[PDB]
């Protein structure tokens, strides 16, 4: 069944009604039961009914705390990032750096004439990503697609322990402007994400099926030995960049999408992605997760040499969800295989 749905594993779009829009975990458990987990990405977009603000002309003031410019080094398709943390500045501070001559977007014909200059001045003339910002856009009584509270099972762990994870189960902010990027990953113990587009320039996506994750890896691991050999999972460190050329050039499986504002991109579990923005924009996002999570969850291989890395504790996850395997579990016995061509089990109301 599974098997058969998206085959090419590509980035699938969807157009839900409004009655479709408003149950979030519903329409999550529907694009799956379609296959869209199997790209490890997909564009929804909202009613052109809906808006999740009035207005955005009001933010020129909110503080970016912790701006970070980023340095990349590297040539041939293959590059390391580095963050340079800046002063605090205010978003009319960024906007007018982001728009600046110096930092403006390129002028071109179609998308990928910017793609290609991307990937040529990366390493030149480093941009400021006012990433990290703690906070929403949304309006306190948008209830659809809220990202501050979307109710899914990752509620579970603020509801047990009473942790917060910032930008994990509570929202983030990014600012971008040209040139700006996020290395190739996937979310913290393999969660799912949501990427809200609130306004300006597109953001380019890449994208690596679950089911071909470990073949980046694979290949990522022999590019950086040394970084292989001093973490079991460096690329949680979100610093690693990889042209889509290079991938091309060793055989692994991706596709490309661009999101444009008022558009929202979900990640699934193990989702590589990667991509950067076009100019001066504003994205929100955070974590989520479903039921078929909670065994990534339990597999997802952590970043092994920092202290300040992201652990969920799955105890509660799999006493509530998978009782019957939790002694196993604990002994070190459970075997369970992952099949990234399954939907999440609350997708059996539409099989
Ligand atoms: C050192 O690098 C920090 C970083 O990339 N953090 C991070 C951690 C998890 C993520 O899901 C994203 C992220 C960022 C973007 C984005 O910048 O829009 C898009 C998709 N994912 C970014
Ligand atoms: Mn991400
Ligand atoms: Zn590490």
């Amino acid at each position: 069944e599974s098997e058969t749905l998206n085959p090419s594993a590509r980035i699938m779009t969807f157009y839900p009604t409004m009655e479709e829009f408003r149950n979030f975990s519903r329409y999550i458990a529907y694009i799956e039961s379609q296959g869209a987990h199997r790209a490890g990405l997909a564009k929804v977009v909202p009613p052109k009914e809906w808006k999740p603000r009035a207005s955005y002309d009001d933010i020129d003031d909110l503080v970016i705390p912790a701006p970070i410019q980023q340095l990349v080094t590297g040539q041939s398709g293959l590059f390391t990032q580095y963050n340079i943390q800046k002063k605090a500045m205010t978003v009319r501070e960024f906007r007018k750096i982001a728009n600046s001559d110096k930092y403006c977007t390129p002028r071109y014909s179609e998308f990928e004439e910017l793609e290609r200059k991307y990937w040529k001045n990366l390493t030149f003339n480093p941009p400021i990503y006012g990433a990290d910002v703690n906070g929403t856009l949304y309006e306190k009584h948008v209830d659809e697609w809220n990202i501050g509270r979307l109710r899914t099972i990752l509620d579970l762990v603020e509801k047990e322990s009473g942790i917060t994870i910032e930008g994990v189960n509570t929202p983030y902010l990014y600012f971008g402007m040209w040139k700006t990027s996020f290395a190739w990953h996937t979310e913290d113990m393999d969660l799912y994400s949501i990427n809200y587009l609130h306004f300006g320039e597109p953001k380019s996506w890449y994208s690596v099926p679950p089911e071909h994750g470990k073949r980046l890896e694979r290949l990522a691991k022999g590019f950086f030995p040394g970084s292989a050999q001093s973490c079991e999972a460096f690329l949680r460190h979100k610093m690693t960049l990889i042209s889509p050329l290079m991938l091309k050039k060793y055989g692994i499986p991706f596709d490309k999408v661009t999101q444009e504002a008022g558009e929202f991109m979900i990640t699934f579990p193990y989702g590589y992605h990667a991509g950067f923005n076009h100019g001066f924009n504003c994205a929100e996002s955070t974590n989520f997760a479903t039921r078929r999570w909670i065994e990534y969850g339990k597999q997802a291989v952590l970043c092994s040499c920092r202290k300040d890395m992201v652990k969920i504790s799955m105890d509660v996850f799999v006493r509530k969800f998978q009782p019957e395997r939790y002694k196993l579990w604990k002994a070190g016995k459970d075997n369970t295989v992952i099949d990234h061509t399954l939907p999440t089990p609350e997708a059996a109301e539409f099989e």
